[PDB]
């Protein structure tokens, strides 16, 4: 539902197979609190949102993918189209992790 990725591989390959789908990335870290926060939120995004692709890493498993992908702030959430970053923003904001969906999907 919320999917783990663990290489920087699977992380193009998941930008590759979503084709025209919204990804969402939450970027997080076990030291974040507010990550801890809205995990259980991210998940219920995915479950409502089944016309768009949630995607979970953690920076200290894949700091080539946070690095790449410009990652500075804890949590970040970033978002794709056709494998192109069309959006990002940090922080724990729920309503704005919801108004930027709305936006992009």
């Amino acid at each position: 539902m919320v999917k783990q990725i663990e290489s920087k591989t699977a992380f193009q390959e998941a930008l590759d197979a979503a084709g025209d789908k919204l990804v969402v990335v939450d970027f997080s870290a076990t030291w974040c609190g507010p990550c801890k926060m809205i995990k259980p939120f991210f998940h219920s995004l995915s479950e409502k949102y089944s016309n768009v692709i949630f995607l979970e890493v953690d920076v200290d498993d894949c700091q080539d993918v946070a690095s790449e992908c410009e990652v500075k702030c804890m949590p970040t959430f970033q978002f794709f189209k056709k494998g192109q970053k069309v959006g990002e923003f940090s922080g724990a904001n729920k309503e704005k992790l919801e108004a930027t969906i709305n936006e992009l999907v």
